[PDB]
RNA sequence: CCGGAUGGUGGAAUCGGUAGACACAAGGGAAAUCCCUCGGCGUGCUGUGCGGGUUCAAGUCCCGCUCC
């Protein structure tokens, strides 16, 4: 018998060089798989809802495999955790039909964005939290990015490393507000294109620190042009928060954070 | 020579540090934030915190002072001694005080936030800086089951061995038990705590949670005047020094004191 | 006149904080993905035209020299 289960997978990706398993460095997935194919005592692959870039994190992370071995639900759950390492965790597990998968089954994933907006460094979650200096206006910056909303061509914000096809994604929702010191952005989208988070929250930094005009995130969009938008934020900020699948697959959705951050 | 009396603010995370207690042999916060503001006053400096954490512990309102002959900026001590700090330690505010304050003398009462994640599987992100209980808690419960530790008593169940302090008596300003979705959150403020006071309320308040003890049990306890009746310390990992009290007279600037997200 | 002269190329570095973020190449190993290297030395040092200086700290300031 063939088990398909899906798995619920958190972690932090400070000392990991990224999900994506390399044949000579840490990765996210290598450390699971490993886990995985303990408790199933049967090599065993597994295939991400999306691959996180080195640095970045994960907490709404969704991945599938298939085994012939049959385990309880501990197992999967308490059972690869154990083996897992401490910066590594699953969250649930559960068994799912043919027709899953956690990639190409993907309605449209969802980040959020950590900034520490203050003249001096963090310490607590320093590899978590992105820095960011110069006094950032959330409310200015939230305005200057619902130009992003919908459909685009983020060809200014792309990546010439970008692997995918067409340019063209649909942005669900993007917002930007400010917990006291912090400074949170939270996009949904269909999909993404390589450092198209990360290139979205570098322009709307300059933004928010009036070192542009807020119809320069629009201007950006329509110049279609990368050389002119800001440069790629930092990683360690950046959250895989939540994946969204069809209601049909009944996954659990627990909360997203990270941490303290509300739902 | 010009004697300087500097406050600073210090935040750190103790995971990786064998707690604050300079000691000739491990790393400690207290010897990295001394390198640094040694190099910047280029003079051996020496600070004196308001409350040393056990190995472990993290903090995030701090407070440290020393004396430099040396006279530097602001930036200096802030953004100067930052930038010889580690990564996990950090400076969030200089303040010159006075000769008559005293990091540690002049504190009127010390604040501690527990975090404890509450969910059968561990947790990932800030695997050192939460802790891990497997048993579902009732933050309701617990809380009320908490109330009783409010003033001054006898903590001499919630006390250790290796305590130094010549009295186990302490007065609770106030001690909170919240729940942020997964999370359960333990305040507690009073005077002065003594050794591992706090890591044992929360160990057996936690019982409580449970349902593994009535919540008179709490109250059972601190009566009963004896340590070998309470539950065992709780994790280190989870522990904040988040605020110390300081006279308002000495002006020092008081940021949010977390952790992380954790509203004010 | 004043502002610049930093990596192979752009292009950064909080009204002195301890280089080269970021981007785009190149080279090598395991059409493209990916690791490491890509100032000079080597057997960590000195290096932000060039020596000298001040400062705990200099690309970041004071002085003499070359060119926009
Ligand atoms: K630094
Ligand atoms: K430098
Ligand atoms: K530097
Ligand atoms: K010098
Ligand atoms: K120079
Ligand atoms: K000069």
């Amino acid at each position: 018998p063939v088990y398909k289960i899906a798995l619920g997978i958190e972690y932090d990706g400070s000392k990991y060089y990224g999900w994506q398993r390399q044949n000579e460095v840490r990765s996210v997935q290598e450390k699971l798989e490993k886990a995985l194919s303990q408790v199933a005592n049967e090599p065993i692959t597994v295939f991400c809802a999306g691959r996180t870039d080195a640095g970045v994190h994960g907490t709404g992370q969704v991945v599938h495999f298939e085994t012939t071995a049959l385990r309880k639900d501990a197992a999967w759950t308490l059972g690869v955790n154990a083996n897992l390492p401490g910066d590594i965790a699953v969250r649930w597990v559960k068994t799912v039909p043919d027709d899953f998968h956690a990639r190409f089954s993907a309605t449209a994933r969802r980040y959020r964005y950590i900034i520490y907006n203050h003249r001096l460094r963090p310490a607590v979650l320093s590899k978590g939290v992105t820095h960011f200096y110069e006094p950032l206006d959330a409310e200015r910056m939230h305005r200057a990015a619902q130009c992003l909303l919908g459909e685009n061509d983020f060809t200014s914000f792309r990546a010439v490393q970008c692997q995918s096809r067409t340019p063209w994604r649909n942005v669900m929702h993007i917002n930007v507000t400010r917990h006291g010191p912090y400074v949170v952005v939270d996009i949904k989208a269909n999909a993404f294109v390589h450092h198209m988070v990360r290139n979205i929250v570098g322009s709307l930094m300059e933004v928010g620190a009036h070192n542009q005009p807020e119809s320069w995130i629009a201007e950006l969009l329509a110049a279609k042009d990368r050389t002119l938008a800001a440069a790629t934020a930092k990683a360690e900020g950046l959250y895989l928060v939540a994946v969204d699948y069809p209601d049909r697959y009944d996954l659990p959705k627990p909360p997203m954070g990270p941490l303290f951050l509300a739902d």
